[PDB]
Parts: structure tokens; C-alpha cells; sequence
């Protein structure tokens, strides 16, 4: 299938080259996979999620996002126009309010809660959580995460946004997890992007349109906007049958474009996802 006119981070995952906006995936583009957002909400009624997401879960007054981030996210897994995996079933968790804080016994919460809850849930094809969030170096938030990964849910995590090393950071540091930093349009580490041994792909991560809440888009950047493009991926990858939730990352970096991006720091893996994906 081709997507015209894509959202270049789409495209950019689908080829071997910058500078190209079709979007190139196989049809089955997730269908039977599940993505947790892990985030403050789902704007689920969006016409861009088409019935596919709903929330499943908050630890506040509200399942809904009244921030716009976690719709964001979301709509970069799998909205219709914006999404990675665009026939994958999405379910919110809302462990952030909507300034987009949240303490860490919230978010730990949160993920048991996923690791359990997707049994709960039809996911034939496999499960995937992306966490777009994090905070400073926190041994029991990286146990977590870790604890969701091995429950069989390929986890993807955002690196930070703190041109730093993502060491520091959780569950950015967390190693059985897929660590994923952010690139621009020209294959550049984005400005923000945290970096370091612990990061394991890139992803499209500046001037990333997708939904917003108020059923409308908008293009933010980060490395919470690069996350979903992996955890779509796993997603996608995981429908096509080629790797599995314990494998996903390892798959992701070992097809990754190497070698492509600038200004990746001497240590820092040199990879950027890609579908491999042959039309
Ligand atoms: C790991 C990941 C994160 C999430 N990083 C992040 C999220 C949203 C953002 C952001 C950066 O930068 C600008 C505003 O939007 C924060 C801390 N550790």
C-alpha cells in the first residue's frame, strides 16, 4: 500500500532515503496487534482512530486527554492519516494529568496495570506499550518497565528530551527495553534528543504532525513523538509475523538504516527504523 502526501516521519520509516513523503507498508498494517499509550489519555471519538481506540484505563477524574499529548502519540502508532500501524487497536492509560505530570508510583502503577490488563484484550498478533514519559534515574521505575517487557509486550520508551545522556533517565535507562531517540527530517539527531549506550534506534522525532484533541492535528516535536513511530512499527512488524514482542527491538535495530544520521555521538547507536517494507 501507498500512503500519498504522508507526514514525512511515515515516510521517512518506509525508505532508504530522506526527502521522500509516500508512506509504503503491507496492508495487513497491524491488524490483530495492540498498542498500549501510556500517556495522559486518548482523544478516542478523533475520526482518525475510526472506532479503533479507547481508554481502558485513569488514575484521575477524567479518562479523557484534556492535554493533547497522549493523542498525539497515539495518532503516531495508528491513526488512518498520521499512524505508523494503521489497522492496530490502541488503549489509553492515563498515568498523566493534563499539564502532562504525573508521579512515578502513578506510572508504575500503570505498567502492571498493562502487563495484567492485556489479557483482557484480543491481541492474536502480539502487544506493544509505548511511554512517551520519564523522568529522573529511578531504579524501581526501569523494574517496572522491565517487568512489562518480560510479561510479553515489546516496550518502547522515549529517551529524553535533554541533549544528555539518557542514562540518567527512566525508563529511558532501563536495558531489557527499546530505548528510542529522535531524528529530523534531514536525518539529523534531533536538537533535544537524549543520546548515550542505552539508546537502541531513532526515530522521527522534529515537526511530527499528528492528532491533537478538539478532534484536530498539530506537529510537535520530541523524542514522545519518535516512540510511537517505533512502537507502530513493532506493532506492524509483529502483524507481518517477522519478529515477536521479546525480539521486536533487537529486529528494529538489526533492519535499521545504518549509519545515515549526523551528529550521533561517538558510543551512540547509529540506526534509524525502517519497515523494509518492498512494495
Ligand atoms: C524521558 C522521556 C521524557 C519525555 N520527553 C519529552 C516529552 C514531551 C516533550 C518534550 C520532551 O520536549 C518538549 C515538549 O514536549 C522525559 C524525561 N525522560
Amino acid at each position: 500500500a501507498a500512503q500519498t502526501n504522508a507526514p514525512w516521519g511515515l515516510a521517512r520509516i518506509s525508505s532508504t532515503s530522506p526527502g521522500t513523503s509516500t508512506y509504503y507498508y503491507d496492508e495487513s498494517a497491524g491488524q490483530g496487534s495492540c498498542v498500549y499509550v501510556i500517556d495522559t489519555g486518548i482523544e478516542a471519538s478523533h475520526p482518525e482512530f475510526e472506532g479503533r481506540a479507547q481508554m481502558v484505563k485513569t488514575y484521575y477524574y477524567s479518562s479523557r486527554d484534556g492535554n493533547g499529548h497522549g493523542t498525539h502519540c497515539a495518532g503516531t502508532v495508528g491513526s488512518r492519516t498520521y499512524g505508523v500501524a494503521k489497522k492496530t487497536q490502541l488503549f489509553g492509560v492515563k498515568v498523566l494529568d493534563d499539564n502532562g505530570s504525573g508521579q512515578y508510583s502513578t506510572i508504575i502503577a500503570g505498567m502492571d496495570f498493562v502487563a495484567s490488563d492485556k489479557n483482557n484484550r484480543n491481541c492474536p498478533k502480539g502487544v506493544v506499550a509505548s511511554l512517551s514519559l520519564g523522568g529522573g534515574y529511578s531504579s524501581s521505575v526501569n523494574s517496572a518497565a522491565a517487568r512489562l517487557q518480560s510479561s510479553g509486550v515489546m516496550v518502547a520508551v522515549a529517551a529524553g528530551n535533554n541533549n544528555a545522556d539518557a542514562r540518567n533517565y527512566s525508563p529511558a535507562s532501563e536495558p531489557s527495553v527499546c530505548t528510542v531517540g529522535a531524528s529530523d527530517r534531514y536525518d539529523r539527531r534531533s536538537s533535544f534528543s537524549n543520546y548515550g549506550s542505552v539508546l537502541d534506534i531513532f526515530g522521527p522525532g522534529t515537526d511530527i504532525l499528528s492528532t491533537w484533541i478538539g478532534g484536530s492535528t498539530r506537529s510537535i516535536s520530541g523524542t514522545s513523538m519518535a516512540t510511537p513511530h517505533v512502537a507502530g512499527l513493532a506493532a506492524y512488524l509483529m502483524t507481518l509475523g517477522k519478529t515477536t514482542a521479546a525480539s521486536a527491538c533487537r529486529y528494529i535495530a538489526d533492519t535499521a538504516n545504518k549509519g545515515d544520521l549526523s551528529n550521533i555521538p561517538f558510543g551512540t547507536v547509529n540506526l534509524l527504523a525502517y519497515n523494509n517494507y518492498q512494495a
